């Protein structure tokens, strides 16, 4: 299941938790994976070590 974490500002930044030990995690600049505003929503995906970030309402 996809690990629950948020991203930054269009500064491009992810931040996401783990059982056991905290890790960050790096963003696209796409415009359709970016973030407008701090604290928006965030995805991490460690089965193909990708990681996606969505902005909503």
């Amino acid at each position: 299941l996809e690990y629950k974490g948020e991203c930054f500002t269009k500064d491009n930044t992810c931040k996401y938790k783990i059982d056991g030990k905290t890790y960050l995690a790096k963003c696209p600049s796409a415009a359709n994976t970016k973030c407008e505003k701090d604290g928006n929503k965030c995805t991490y995906d460690s089965y193909n070590r990708k990681v996606k970030c969505d902005f909503r309402h």
